[PDB]
């Protein structure tokens, strides 16, 4: 639960912050873990999995997340109020 | 950034612990938002086609985790060491 | 050629004006089409292919148009020029 409490203060961590859980807790720990900077095998078909939905879902995002960084037209400061009051 | 980064001292924040984000940092922010206890109109989307990978991945995971969860075979209290040495 | 083309100087045709094609044209007419209102067999499939890219096309595509109908904001009645002159 390292990174989701963090180390002390929630100040640590390890992939939270830029270091592979070389999985230090678990009872196959270290051998079947070694070496550890390599990836797991698992992990390469997950991360040679396929998402042709990886683009779509990033560009509808990007979008959603520009009209947020816009604020509504009836905040200015003309001599007429367009807030609907 | 408060998720990532806590409230005070990596204590608190809103998702991470339970409260739904209502992009009260945005320029959109209330009303492009409101009402707030609305699941947004572009989330169901993309939880609909990763159900189709949910599962088996997941299974995947729990099984690895499992061959994670064994000692190697050497460690025990025989009269003989077979660690390899 | 007639939904492209139209019937009459483009005024008709068939499944663009909302009737069913059948085949009237083509060397198994009408045999190989009865009975006509029925759906086409082979055209069961592609109608029921789970293309769960779909609803996520076109969120995408009406998020796209809601931008296009906003003007920019330089398009104004106030006493400041504002286009970038
Ligand atoms: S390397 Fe260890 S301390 Fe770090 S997240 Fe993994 S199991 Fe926890
Ligand atoms: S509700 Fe606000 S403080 Fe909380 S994560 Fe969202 S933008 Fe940040
Ligand atoms: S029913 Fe006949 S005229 Fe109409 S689109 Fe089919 S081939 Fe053309």
């Amino acid at each position: 639960n390292v990174p989701k409490r963090g180390w002390i203060a929630g100040v640590g961590g390890c992939p939270n912050v830029g270091g592979i859980c070389i999985g230090c807790t678990m009872p196959g720990f270290p051998d079947k873990f070694m070496p550890f900077m390599d990836a797991p095998p698992g992990a390469v078909l997950s991360s040679n999995l396929i998402k042709s939905y990886g683009p779509l879902i990033r560009s509808l995002r990007k979008l959603t997340k520009d009209t947020l960084n816009d604020e509504p037209k009836w905040r200015h400061n003309q001599p007429v109020l367009t807030t609907g009051y």
